[PDB]
């Protein structure tokens, strides 16, 4: 369980190991993914001194036959099979309609390079939920060693709904308004051929290893106490679900999962998600990542 660090993506460094994707949204959101100059002149992406900005249109009121709110979608240009990702995040995007999320996958045969969410959630509510996404004969024993709450099981994208195996984190602090209001924390994932566990540690913890909190060239997740999501290979061959990823920071809106009126509206948003998106640009001030550091290791 002992790494050395990889990568050590910090401020401008972003500019030129990640990419933008100006991509159809693949979730169908209300979104419109802009490319990495176009981000940069409209700062929708800001990176220096040791801030990456990534963040939303909050001035324009959209054309309802126009295309969607301009939001970004970064991807690492470099992938990863066994490996520990770490995340230093201080803000996440906030308001009705928001889907963030940090997470890993192979764009380019999903589902069968498989996927998982380090950080994941719609409309503002809490917790944040981790979970993988696979192709056949994958799923998670009911109960297995961790803090967190399993939701869905069954990982295949085939016959589990597009849910995924997913786990809610124990605390509200781990997602949206509630982690924004915390300053944060820090997201750390470890990939082996055996596993794949995430840690979530807030703020303002007073238990967050050292290894997490300063970054250092030598990590031991050995140290870092229960996993707030654990995915063992009880039943899933988790390296061969999984092959080489790149990492994904992105913001959508609406789409196949936060769209939904039910969820939409289960949320406490009012009318319909696109209309919101639409036509409230200032509630989305707020729809923004603030990330201190991302550092790989292996
Ligand atoms: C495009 O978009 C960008 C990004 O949004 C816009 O940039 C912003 O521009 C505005 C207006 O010019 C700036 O607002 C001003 O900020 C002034 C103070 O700035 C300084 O402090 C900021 C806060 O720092 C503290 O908090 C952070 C955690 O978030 C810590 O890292 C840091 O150590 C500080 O912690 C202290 O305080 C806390 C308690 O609050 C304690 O707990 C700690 O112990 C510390 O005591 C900070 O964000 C700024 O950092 C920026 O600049 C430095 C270099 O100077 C760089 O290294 C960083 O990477 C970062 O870029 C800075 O240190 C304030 O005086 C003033 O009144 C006003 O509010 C704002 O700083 C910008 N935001 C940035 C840069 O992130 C940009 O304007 C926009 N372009 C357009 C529209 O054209
Ligand atoms: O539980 C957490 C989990 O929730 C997931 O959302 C679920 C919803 O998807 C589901 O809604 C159903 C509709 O999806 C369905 O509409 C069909 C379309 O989905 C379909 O398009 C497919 C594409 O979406 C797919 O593209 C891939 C993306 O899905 C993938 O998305 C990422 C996720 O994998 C995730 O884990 O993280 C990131 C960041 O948030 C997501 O971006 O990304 C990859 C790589 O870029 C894409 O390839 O590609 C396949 C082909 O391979 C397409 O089929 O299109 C068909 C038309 O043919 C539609 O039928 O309709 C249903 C009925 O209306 C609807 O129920 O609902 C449940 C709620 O019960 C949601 O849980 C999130 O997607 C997931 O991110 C999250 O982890």
């Amino acid at each position: 369980a002992t790494y050395h660090l990889e990568d050590n993506w910090v401020g401008s460094a972003f500019l030129s190991t990640f990419t933008h994707e100006a991509i159809a949204d693949p979730t169908h959101g209300r979104v419109n993914y802009v490319d990495q100059a176009t981000a940069l002149a409209k700062n929708l992406t800001y990176a220096s001194g040791d801030t990456l900005i990534l963040r939303a249109d909050h001035t324009t009121t959209l054309s309802p036959s126009g295309p969607g709110r301009n939001s970004v979608r970064i991807r690492s240009i470099k992938t990863y099979t066994t490996h520990v990702a770490v995340f230093d995040v201080r803000h996440m995007p906030q308001g009705c309609g928001t889907w963030p999320a940090a997470w890993e996958t192979d764009e380019g045969d999903w589902p069968n390079g498989g996927s998982v969410d380090i950080i994941e959630g719609v409309n503002d509510q809490s917790p944040n939920a981790m979970t993988l996404h696979t192709g056949a004969n994958c799923a998670m024993p009911a109960s297995r060693t961790m803090t967190g709450h399993a939701t869905n099981n069954n990982c295949d994208v085939n016959t589990d709904g597009n849910t995924g195996c997913g786990v809610q984190a124990p605390t509200a602090n781990s997602y949206g308004p509630s982690f924004n209001a915390n300053g944060g924390g820090w997201y750390a994932m470890e990939r082996t051929n055996s596993f794949i566990k995430v840690w979530f540690f807030p703020r303002n913890a007073g238990n967050v290893p050292n290894d997490i909190a300063s970054g250092p060239a030598t990590i031991n997740t050995d140290n870092w106490g229960t996993p707030t999501a654990f995915f063992p290979n009880t039943n899933c061959d988790i390296g061969s679900h999984f092959d080489a990823n790149n990492i994904i920071i992105n913001l959508t809106f609406c789409g196949d999962w936060a769209g939904q009126a039910s969820i939409f509206n289960g949320a406490g948003c009012p009318g319909s998600c696109v209309d919101y998106v639409n036509n409230n640009p200032s509630a989305f001030a707020n729809a923004y990542w603030d990330i201190a550091s991302v550092r790989v290791y292996q």
